[PDB]
């Protein structure tokens, strides 16, 4: 029932790049998804203690949320856009794995993912 340490958002040894694709992921993709009415359960790591979910962190081995992605974008943690796209896809896939199809949280995740996939389609050229 305990919460694990949050995902890594700072690593001096990890190589970084500030690219136009990563800048678009912060100013366009993250910003749009963040103000959505269904963003609030995805804005911070799942608090298994507060929500009384002792099985969450036994099912989910690669936790991810938009708060962690936001910090990784602000702190220039990524090497490329594909690394950030992988964090968003992991967050959505985590929601589908833990929860049952047709749950309210799955409907919320599916609406955010539809919006994310449309913004990712308009990813500018490197
Ligand atoms: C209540 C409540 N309060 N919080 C915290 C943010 C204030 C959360 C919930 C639930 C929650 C939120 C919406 C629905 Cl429709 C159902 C359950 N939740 C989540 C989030 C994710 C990704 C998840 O997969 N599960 C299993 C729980 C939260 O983070």
């Amino acid at each position: 029932s305990m919460n694990p340490p949050p995902p890594e958002t700072s690593n001096p040894n990890k190589p970084k790049r500030q690219t136009n694709q990563l800048q678009y992921l912060l100013r366009v993709v993250l910003k749009t998804l963040w103000k959505h009415q269904f963003a609030w359960p995805f804005q911070q790591p799942v608090d298994a203690v507060k929500l009384n979910l002792p099985d969450y962190y036994k099912i989910i081995k690669t936790p991810m949320d938009m708060g962690t992605i936001k910090k990784r974008l602000e702190n220039n943690y990524y090497w490329n856009a594909q690394e950030c796209i992988q964090d968003f896809n992991t967050m959505f896939t985590n929601c589908y794995i833990y929860n049952k199809p047709g749950d309210d949280i799955v409907l919320m995740a599916e609406a955010l993912e539809k919006l994310f996939l449309q913004k990712i389609n308009e990813l500018p050229t490197e």
